[PDB]
C-alpha cells in the first residue's frame, strides 16, 4: 500500500523490512525446496542457505546500504564493530529440519541491532519466518504482549534440542516437572513459546548471535522473556557473536526457571 514515509520495496520501516526480507527469502527457500527435492539432504541445504544469502544481502545492499551485516553465510569483516546499525541474519536456521521431507520447523532470522546507550535494548526490529508453516512472519511491530498460560499448572514444557542433554537441564528436572518438546530450529522452538505451545526454550552450551537475535527481538516485543541462564542480557555485535546459553519464555515462567538454574549450581 503506498503511504507517506515513516517519521524519524523502498520507503519501509526498518521493522516492515525484516518481515519483508524474511518473507522473501522464505518464499526462495521454498522454491529452492521444490526444485532441488530431497533425495541429496547435503545439496538441498547448502543450495538453501547460499541462495537465501545472496537474495538477502543483494536486498540488504539496495535497500539500507549504510548498514552493517554480520550473516550465518557470510565472511565477517568486523566493519560491523563501528556501525551503530547492525543486520543480524540466519537465512536459513534448522538446515537438517529444511533437508526432511515434511518438516516444517526451520527458519530465516532477520533482526536489526542499533547501538544503545542507555536502556540496552539493542535488537530493535525483527522478524522470524517459518517458511513451511504457510511462510508466516513473527515481526516485532505486529506481535501481541498477554498471552493467556495454555498447559497443565503445575507442568512445564520445554523446547530444547540438541545431539545430547546439557547437564543443567538434567539438574533443573530433579526439581520441576518439566517435558521436553524436541523442535528443530532455534526459530521454530521459539515461536513455540510466542504460540504457547511450550512454556520456554532452553539453550546450554553456545549458540551464534544470529540464531537468537531475532527470536529474542519478537520475544522481548511480545512481553516475554530472553536472557542468558543467569538472567543476565543477551548481548549482540560482539567481536566473537558467540552466545554461550540462552532462555527464552513467558513472563511467569521466568522467576521460577531463572531460580531453578540457579539453584541448580548449588
Ligand atoms: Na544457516
Amino acid at each position: 500500500s503506498h503511504h507517506h514515509h515513516h517519521h524519524s520495496t523502498d520507503d519501509l520501516t526498518d521493522a516492515e523490512l525484516a518481515a519483508d526480507l524474511a518473507a522473501d527469502a522464505g518464499k526462495l527457500l521454498l522454491q529452492v525446496r521444490a526444485e532441488i527435492g530431497f533425495d541429496q539432504p547435503w545439496t538441498l541445504g547448502e543450495a538453501g542457505d547460499r541462495q537465501a544469502n545472496s537474495l538477502l544481502l543483494r536486498r540488504l545492499q539496495a535497500e539500507r546500504p549504510g548498514d552493517a551485516v554480520l550473516s550465518e553465510e557470510a565472511h565477517d569483516d568486523l566493519a560491523r564493530l563501528k556501525s551503530d546499525r547492525v543486520w543480524i541474519i540466519d537465512p536459513l536456521d534448522g538446515t537438517r529440519e529444511f533437508s526432511t521431507p515434511g518438516r516444517d520447523d526451520w527458519a530465516v532470522h532477520i533482526a536489526l541491532w542499533r547501538r544503545s546507550s542507555n536502556g540496552q535494548p539493542e535488537i530493535t526490529d525483527a522478524a522470524v519466518a517459518l517458511p513451511a508453516r504457510g511462510n508466516v512472519v513473527y515481526r516485532t511491530d505486529t506481535v501481541t504482549s498477554g498471552a493467556a498460560p495454555a498447559g497443565v499448572p503445575g507442568t512445564l514444557r520445554i523446547a530444547v534440542s540438541a545431539t545430547r542433554p546439557p547437564a543443567v537441564l538434567h539438574r533443573i528436572r530433579q526439581t520441576l516437572a518439566i517435558q521436553p518438546v524436541s523442535i528443530g530450529s532455534a526459530g521454530a522452538k521459539a515461536m513455540a513459546v510466542i504460540d504457547g505451545y511450550v512454556d520456554a526454550y532452553l539453550h546450554a552450551g553456545g549458540q551464534w548471535e544470529w540464531d537468537s537475535a531475532a527470536p529474542a527481538g519478537v520475544m522481548l516485543a511480545a512481553g516475554m522473556h530472553a536472557s542468558r541462564l543467569d538472567g543476565s542480557p543477551l548481548r549482540y555485535n560482539q567481536l566473537d557473536p558467540y552466545l554461550p546459553d540462552l532462555l527464552m519464555c513467558r513472563a511467569e515462567v521466568a522467576p521460577i526457571l531463572l531460580g531453578a538454574i540457579a539453584d541448580a549450581w548449588r
